[PDB]
């Protein structure tokens, strides 16, 4: 039986460039690096960077909505966003902040879990929404 | 401070096709669905499906190595892979890991072991040019 996400692996074109970008994020931690990848963690998240020359840096309008979001407390959301604004991180769309990584992977800062989102969705459902017990 | 992965959102071309696929995985559980998306959980993972016009069934050779792996216990790895083999899930890379695609071509994986165990394995035998940053006394 599946117990959860084991690891998230992102294909990167320049490992040193990607390592600088993720090391600036508070909570991100570098455990090891080698010639074609690196191992990082962020809380329980095991993040793996994999060097891939068949990885393009893609502008956000030319990729789909697949994105990866990281948890930030409400009291610290404003701080982290200011840190990425000062760093010059490019935003790709409009309690969330959407920013890309050096290769164009769509990332997000988000406050709230799945339980708070379903509760909000109960009080105001989307079109055709069904809840399952 | 970033505390961890908040949610993983996958773009899908057929929402109903995708929910059949992910619900076939034991432990994958559906909480809500609507016209253009769904909310699922798997342990602590919050998985979100988002219906997208601009999404192709991408062949594995035409996409990069970005993939998403799910944890399975050692005693149950064979069962879950056998379940996906009988279901006909397309494999995207040879072989404690099993690499399979979802109906849109998102690269997935089942894996036994965590990052602490992989780091231990890597220190017994490192990759090319590997440098470790958690202090150890392995020789
Ligand atoms: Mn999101
Ligand atoms: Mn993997
Ligand atoms: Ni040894
Ligand atoms: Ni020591």
């Amino acid at each position: 039986m599946l117990q959860g996400l084991n690891h998230l692996t992102l294909a990167v074109s320049d490992l040193a460039s990607s390592l600088a970008f993720y090391q600036q994020l508070p909570g991100m931690r570098l455990h090891a690096s080698w010639d074609s990848g690196a191992y990082l963690s962020c809380g329980a998240l095991w993040l793996c960077l994999s060097l891939d020359e068949q990885r393009r840096k893609t502008p956000p309008q030319e990729s789909d909505y697949t994105h990866y979001a990281f948890s930030v407390a409400e009291e610290e959301f404003a701080g982290v966003v200011a840190l990425l604004a000062q760093a010059g991180a490019e935003v790709w769309k409009d309690a969330s902040y959407y920013f890309l990584d050096p290769d164009g992977h769509k990332l997000e800062l988000h406050v709230g879990n799945l339980a708070q989102r379903l509760a909000a969705c109960r009080e105001r459902p989307y079109k055709g929404m069904v809840f399952f017990d």
